[PDB]
C-alpha cells in the first residue's frame, strides 16, 4: 500500500511525508517538512490522526508490542519511532528511509509528528527517555492517509 | 471496549467545514454523527471516498469508496458503494447536524481514506444523468475530511 502526511502546525514547520509499502516487511519512508529549526527533530507515528486538539489528541507514540521507546534500527522501540529527521541549515528537513517494522497498513489513520527537538533514542538517561525520547514539544502533526 | 472510533475534519476550496465523526457501535451498525457548517442551505451529497491524499486538495481523494465494484446509490440501495452517505441537508444558517447509522460502511475500511460533502444533491443514481450511476452526479467537492483513527468519546 501507499500513503502520505501532510504535516503542518503552530506557525511555521509543515511538510509532506509518504509511506510505500514495498515488500510485506519493509517500508519505504520520504518526505520533506520546511520551517523546522536546523538541527535534529524527532519524528514518530501516533496512535491516532484525530487533530480535533491539534497534536495534542493525537494520542501517544505508536505502540503495539508495548515496548521501549528505542531508534528506527532498535529492536525494543515503537513500532512508530522513526528516530529522528535533520533539518539542514535551510531549516528543511528532507529524508528517505526504510523503517521495517512500520507498515503502510498498520498506519494509517494514525499520525506522523516532527518535535520540537532531537530524540535522544531511549539513550537519554531522561524520565522520558525510554516513553519519548524527551523530544520535546510536538509542532507538527498530520493524518497518514491511504494514497494512489 | 472494542468500539472503533474514527473523526474526520472537514476542509475545502471554500467555507464548508466541520468535523464528523464515525464509531462501530456493533459489527454490523456503524454510527456516523457530524457537523459541517458554511453550505448553502439545502441538500448535500455525502461520501467517503477511496484515498485520504489531501495533497491536490479533495481531487487527490480518488472516487466514492467502492470495493464490491457496484454503482452509486443511496444509503439504502442494495446496489451502492460501501462509501455512499446519501445525502445532508444544511439548514438555513448554511449548517449540516446530522446522526445515523449505516450497516455497509465499517469504520476499520474508511480509515485513511476521505470523507467528502458535495456541491449538490446525490440523485443517488436515479437522475437518469451520466454521472448518477457513478457520484449521483452531486456537483462539485467543496470540502474533505480525512477519516483519522480515534478515542471516541466515552
Ligand atoms: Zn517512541
Ligand atoms: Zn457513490
Amino acid at each position: 500500500g501507499a500513503a502520505v502526511a501532510i504535516l503542518g502546525g503552530p506557525g511555521t514547520v509543515q511538510g509532506v511525508v509518504r509511506f510505500l509499502q514495498l515488500t510485506p516487511e519493509r517500508c519505504l519512508i520520504e518526505g520533506t517538512i520546511d520551517g523546522l529549526e536546523p538541527g535534529l527533530h524527532g519524528l514518530h507515528v501516533h496512535q491516532y490522526g484525530d487533530l480535533t486538539n491539534n497534536c495534542n489528541s493525537c494520542g501517544n507514540h505508536f505502540n503495539p508490542d508495548g515496548a521501549s521507546h528505542g531508534g528506527p534500527q532498535d529492536s525494543d522501540r515503537h513500532r512508530g519511532d522513526l528516530g529522528n529527521v535533520r533539518a539542514d541549515a535551510d531549516g528543511r528537513a528532507i529524508f528517505r528511509m526504510e523503517d521495517e517494522q512500520l507498515k503502510v497498513w498498520d498506519v494509517i489513520g494514525r499520525s506522523l509528528i516532527i518535535d520540537e527537538g532531537e530524540d535522544d533514542l531511549g539513550r537519554g538517561g531522561h524520565p522520558l527517555s525510554k516513553i519519548t525520547g524527551n523530544s520535546g514539544e510536538r509542532l507538527a502533526c498530520g493524518i497518514i492517509a491511504r494514497s494512489a
